[PDB]
Order: structure tokens, then C-alpha cells, then sequence
């Protein structure tokens, strides 16, 4: 008997670190599991084949569409994260210092390179083609995890749209789904290093100008 | 609201929406780069040099259901009818799609590592392939990759200036649908665009078209 039930990022602040727990059976346009293949992901379906038990289980990955606002307040997903990080010394008032620092040296975004349309000279039959250019920054953690930041041409208006995106690895998480395939609504709990959390936060920085004013406000006021 | 193609008086004519935005056929304009989404039943039109930056995108297609009497194809057959498209140049169509070998979707979509670097991240740059056509007269027809995946898309741009009435200077009533005179032309790039978009696309547009005359 199903019921109508929202597929979200919970975090909470409990036995020392930051905590998230995550579905890895339920899709949505923010998480999912993919596998990385050549430097790219696929989507994969965690319930029909089981994971691999060892021999390339670092593959397997969730790809995360995080953000840091539910509606004007600053307590979703990454906000809460630091908020709590802060709030019980696992994010140090340097740390805080040094972000705010890295931000005010800063003044090229992402969405400086902007997304271009440029001709190339060739042609297919009588068609001249061009190419659409998207810059994307990814970046990767010792541990495993990446993080990846994205444009698009703002939906609805004029502009553009940075989206950070985090991925963590099957083999960062709790359970272990080596050898074995998921169970109906299984979650996973991950613990949250405070250099992910950092550069998560950074990410969005060098996203564009306003993100960046949003991350230098929000770090602001923490103090 | 799907747009209706009939015939007037020697020409095939076709009536616009304009007023009810879809990943179908809605109104535009250019900002600077490519067009964003007009409010069309809240600000009015402008009436001086911008006017030329309306237009209306129309992801054109040529079946529903797998029906070819979609659009495109409705366009086609009473295009042959009313011979505005003659049974020669549809064979033409045909002998074009015969040497086409290679296709837009054939380009893919890659990821190529430009190696700069950005305060710690390492910058990329994901390439789509598109393919267009401006005509003497105004139309923009192009083709390029959207939605999981991707799948060619063949569109069409008019700049509201070639549609009636004029709507220069004012606001769209409850759904008011705009007419546009389609130039055969317009049909025989649309035609070969989907020719080139893609195999499937292409072996659709070819096997409608051997359907429309005797093979």
C-alpha cells in the first residue's frame, strides 16, 4: 500500500560526525546511482544485478544534487551540514575564516565562461553545423568522492544556473552493498569529512558571483 | 494546442499557438545569446528595433503515435495534393536521403578536458553538435541534441514579423494563434533536416515519402 513520499537528503549531527542518509533505490532528478565509465557516468539500477564485491564496487556512485537553501532559509542539505559542523566544532571558526577569505579573493566564476555557440567552418550536407559549449569543473577528494559543478541557461528568464553536484562512492558508505543487490527502500548512511563539506562550499565560491554571495553571507553569519 | 496546417489559396498555411508555452512550439526572443521564454499574455510586444528578436521556436514534428499526418507529414501530403511539391521534387528528397551516410547524432556528445584550472578545479567543456539553415526569407531551421539521454531534435524559428496580424505594439488575446504562410522551401529543409538528424529519423522521412508517390 504506497504512499506518496518525498525522496530527500536527510542530515543530522550525531555520534561526532556529520551524517547523511540517502536512498540508493528510489531515482530522483537530485540523487541516483550511476557508474562511472571513462571519466563519465550511466545511471544504474541498484535492485536488478548485484554490486560487484570488490573488482570495481569504486565505480559505483551517487550522484547527489545537492544544494544549500530550501526556500530564502539556509538550512537544506549543505547549509545544515555547516550549520551543525560549525555549530559542534567539527567546522572551526578559522576554517570559516579561510573560506571567507578564499572568497573575497576571488572574481572569476563559472559562470564567466558562459555557455557558447560557435560555428566551426565544416558542414553536413548542406548543413552548417556548430557546436554548443558547456564548461563543467569537477574536482576530486583523496577519499574518492568528486564534486562537479555545472550551467545552465536559467530555465524561465536571462542568465544562467550553477548547480554543484557531489558524488560518493558506494565504497564510502554505510552499509556495503559488495556482492549483494538492495534491499526495497534501503538508505545509506555516509559520514561527512569537513574538507568535503569545505570544498562543497567553495564550489559554489567559484561557481558564480551570486552563489558566492549567498556562501560569503550565510559563512558570515555563522560567526 | 497543436497547430493547425490547411490550405489557402495556393499556399500551405499553418496557425500558431503563441499563447500556451510547450517544449513544442512557443514564442521567443534573443537576449543574446539563444531566445528566452516571452511572457506573452503579460508584457506587451515591443514596437521598435526589438520586434526582431521575437520569433516563435517550433520543435516541429512529423508523427504522433507513429501516424505520419503530424504537422511536417499533414504538411507534405497536402503539399503533394495541391501539387506545391511536386512528385519530382519528392524523388529529389529521396536521392539527397540516398547519399546522406552520415548523420548530426553521428558527432555524439563529448567531454574534453581543456587543461586550465579554476581556484583548485580543473575545467572541461562538454560539446553538442548542432546543424542549421537560415533562408532568404527569415526562418531559422535548425537541428540539435536534447532529452534519460539524448535524441536529435529538429526546430524552427520565425520571426513574428512573417506571421499575421502584426502584432507590433501590444498584447496576445485569451489564445489569440498567429498564421504563417509556409514557404516550400521551409518543407524541403525540414525535410532533408530530418533526413540528417538521424538514421531512424531518416529512414522514417524515407519511407513516407516512397509511401506518397508510387514506390
Amino acid at each position: 500500500m504506497i504512499h506518496l513520499t518525498s525522496v530527500e537528503a536527510s542530515v543530522s549531527f550525531e555520534n561526532g560526525k556529520i551524517v547523511v542518509r540517502l536512498p540508493i533505490t528510489r531515482p530522483t532528478s537530485k540523487i541516483r546511482v550511476k557508474k562511472i565509465e571513462n571519466g563519465v557516468g550511466i545511471p544504474v539500477s541498484t535492485r536488478k544485478k548485484s554490486f560487484p564485491s570488490d573488482e570495481n564496487l569504486r565505480d559505483y556512485y551517487i550522484e547527489w544534487q545537492i544544494s544549500y537553501a530550501r526556500d530564502g532559509k539556509y538550512d537544506y542539505e549543505l547549509s545544515r551540514m555547516v550549520r551543525l559542523a560549525h555549530e559542534h566544532g567539527i567546522l572551526t571558526y578559522n576554517d570559516i575564516y579561510e573560506l571567507l577569505k578564499f572568497a573575497d579573493d576571488v572574481k572569476s566564476y563559472l559562470e564567466d565562461k558562459g555557455i557558447r555557440r560557435e560555428s566551426t567552418n565544416e558542414e553536413l550536407y548542406g548543413f552548417n553545423i556548430y557546436e554548443d559549449v558547456y564548461p563543467v569543473a569537477k574536482k576530486e577528494l583523496p577519499s574518492g568522492e568528486f564534486i562537479g559543478i555545472v550551467l545552465k541557461h536559467k530555465q524561465r528568464a536571462v542568465g544562467y544556473q550553477s548547480m554543484v553536484y557531489v558524488c560518493i562512492p558506494l565504497t564510502n558508505v554505510e552499509p556495503s552493498l559488495a556482492g549483494r543487490v538492495a534491499r526495497r527502500n534501503e538508505v545509506v548512511k555516509y559520514e561527512v569529512p569537513v574538507d568535503l563539506m569545505k570544498e562543497l562550499l567553495k564550489a559554489f565560491i567559484i561557481a558564480s558571483e551570486t552563489h558566492k554571495n549567498d556562501i560569503v553571507k550565510f559563512l558570515r553569519s555563522i560567526i
